[PDB]
């Protein structure tokens, strides 16, 4: 049955809860972003109201076949009535489309639903900044304080210079990069711009692309893989077995495969800083991990909550143990009295 921390009290409206089947007494269902723990549920038989981001809609539409009627895209920070209630989408820095939503209860109560989200201080002076906030529904993905991680903007440019060299050095070589749903765009659209080409993918992959309003898009993809130098593969194909077979469908075009894999955080992170880190090379292949995270670390999930000075706080990440549950209540109520809230 549908949990309580998906549910938003004083209103018929759920948050990411389309698995439960109808939900009793819920008028709305509001979908943070197109990530499948999220959307688990959704087809094209759906018919209830759906509230989303224009991103979101295009993605319901066009991938899962939900139909135009009960899709209700919302512009982002924007005053937009809902059934009664007063809500506002705010950019998360998740994926493309992922929300915040903001919910301003009749009674007076003004609540914030996360989803999916890295926290940064320009969120300070946004919407947010205009009023209290009761009630945090928390993304909790890395609310332990081992998680520590470099910056996007850090981890692009290396990825920029590594490819950018192996490629000045062996004209011949490839750039392959690995993904499994959205997000994470930057890491291989930003290395297709250093190198002057298009990236290329599957029909799949490009169709999933195309419903992002990233623009000038169609200077930046293509479903011709041959015309192209940096190229998208499935994650599960991201291996030596895998690359080797994939080096050999080109068709003796490249003598040398570069491989990215964008991981939030692995336990290498502990040790390693970014400017040191190393592949795994059998051959001519070599495959990098890199730790892209589109979550909060432990340190920015921290300054960002002590900000808001919530009065109460759900995690909705990491609550199926009751060891997790316990632990993150602990940093919840240190922060607390560290900051005098
Ligand atoms: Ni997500």
């Amino acid at each position: 049955t549908c949990p309580f921390y998906k549910k938003i009290p004083g209103t018929g409206f759920t948050v990411d809860a389309f698995q439960y089947g109808v939900v009793e007494g819920c008028t709305a269902y509001f979908l943070t972003h197109f990530h499948s723990d999220h959307y688990a549920g959704l087809s094209k038989h759906f018919t209830f109201p759906v509230y989303c981001s224009e991103i979101t809609g295009n993605l319901l539409k066009n991938k899962l076949h939900v139909q135009e009627q009960y899709i209700h895209p919302l512009p982002l920070d924007t005053e937009c009535i809902v059934n009664g209630v007063k809500v506002v989408l705010l950019d998360a820095n998740h994926c493309p489309g992922a929300v915040m939503i903001l919910f301003y209860l009749p009674n007076g109560t003004v609540i914030l639903h996360t989803g999916d989200f890295r926290a940064d201080p320009s969120m300070e002076r946004s919407l947010l900044a205009d009023q209290k906030v009761h009630m945090l529904y928390l993304d909790t993905t890395y609310c332990s304080p081992e998680y520590t991680f470099p910056s996007q903007q850090e981890v692009i440019r290396f990825a920029i210079n590594t490819a950018f060299e192996a490629v000045t050095l062996n004209p011949h070589a490839l750039v392959v990069c690995g993904t499994y749903s959205i997000g994470k765009e930057k890491v291989f659209l930003a290395i297709a711009d250093v190198l002057g080409s298009k990236v290329g993918m599957s029909q799949e992959k490009y169709k999933t692309l195309q419903c992002l309003n990233i623009p000038e898009i169609n200077s930046l993809i293509t479903t011709d893989m041959c015309s192209s130098l940096v190229h998208l593969l499935p994650m599960m194909q991201i291996n030596f077995k895998g690359l080797q077979s994939h080096l050999k469908k080109c068709g003796g075009k490249y003598n040398q495969i570069l491989a990215f894999r964008p991981t939030g955080w692995t336990h290498s992170n502990k040790f390693t800083r970014i400017a040191d880190v190393i592949p795994q090379t059998k051959g001519n292949i070599s495959i990098y991990g890199i730790p892209y995270s589109e979550h909060s670390s432990y340190l920015e999930m921290k300054r960002f909550v002590q900000w808001l000075k919530p009065q109460k706080i759900i995690p909705t990440v990491n609550v199926g143990t009751w060891k997790s549950r316990s632990t993150m209540e602990k940093y919840f109520r240190e922060w607390k009295l560290e900051a005098g809230y």
